[PDB]
């Protein structure tokens, strides 16, 4: 192809806020490409080293009634909530695992049409509400793009509702690289899932409407070659031909508490890498 390797070294963890407050909350999000596969690939060992307060997982591909026993070897994340497709099949799926129990856990976005594929978990805490999401892919041939646009609108309105009540943290695989800086090959992907004008625009609408700020891009507005997904094919990860599909979006009110937003480039076990947020809440 046209791309050789493009170097990217995620900056050291900045663990104090702009006002000097140490981070009190570390949240990790990871599209795991199958809970079972990932666990086999030692994903949990990496989680233990990272020691997040909250872990959010996407594409667990796992029935809520078929959770791997290994998930009980996680004492520091003993509160575990799962949402999988209603049809009880093994695809899509999200998880949220927390050191402390949330005040309330909910599933979906309150729209039956969009709530059957196990894509959203809402965990309300004292000072903020956390949402993790696995956003519907636009599909091969963009065959699912029309549905995706419906999803984007419903999701945006739902989140605007949440934020009207409490400061909001949204994380997960949002299945779009927002701008050209967010993927290695913008030119060749504008008609492919993840970089259509429609998807990018939906992301833009999401930021202004809630509103929300892109934590990573806020901190690193001019930083290129920072990605969270690489196709398993074509030796893409080795050449850093990737996409930033995984985000932490924050209510503006939370920006003063933002310490850092990390991309765990070296962490193996999926075709996405983990991302990690430090907040001083």
């Amino acid at each position: 192809a046209s791309e050789g390797p493009a170097l990217y070294e995620d900056p050291p963890d900045q663990k104090t806020s702009p006002s000097g407050k140490p981070a009190t909350l570390k949240i990790c999000s990871w599209n795991v490409d199958g809970l079972r596969a990932w666990i086999k690939k030692k994903g949990l060992d990496w989680v233990k080293e990272e020691a997040p307060d909250i872990l959010c997982l996407q594409e667990t591909k796992c029935s809520e009634n078929k959770l791997p026993a290994e998930l009980q070897e996680l004492p520091g994340l003993s509160h575990q909530y799962w949402s999988a497709p209603s049809d009880k099949e093994g695809y899509s799926g999200v998880g949220l695992l927390s050191r402390q129990a949330p005040l309330k856990v909910s599933y979906g976005i309150g729209d039956e049409e969009h709530d059957q594929e196990g894509r959203v978990i809402v965990a309300e805490f004292d000072s903020f509400v956390l949402v993790t999401a696995y956003v519907p892919n636009a599909g091969r041939g963009l065959v699912r793009l029309e549905y995706r646009q419906r999803w984007d609108e419903a999701f945006r309105k739902f989140l605007k509702g949440l934020a009207s009540r409490k400061p909001l943290v949204l994380c997960g695989d949002l299945n779009v690289a927002h701008e050209e800086i967010d993927l290695r090959n913008p030119k060749g992907n504008k008609k492919n899932a993840g970089f259509t004008p429609q998807e990018r625009q939906g992301f833009g609408e999401l930021l202004q409407a809630v509103p929300l700020a892109d934590s990573f891009r806020h901190l690193y507005p001019n930083t290129p070659y920072a990605y969270t997904f690489w196709t398993y094919m074509m030796n893409a990860r080795s050449k850093n031909v990737g996409w930033r599909l995984d985000y932490f979006l924050l209510s503006h009110s939370l920006l003063p508490a933002l310490c850092d937003s990390k991309i765990r480039s070296k962490a193996l076990g999926s075709d996405h890498c983990p991302i990690t947020l430090y907040l001083a809440l």
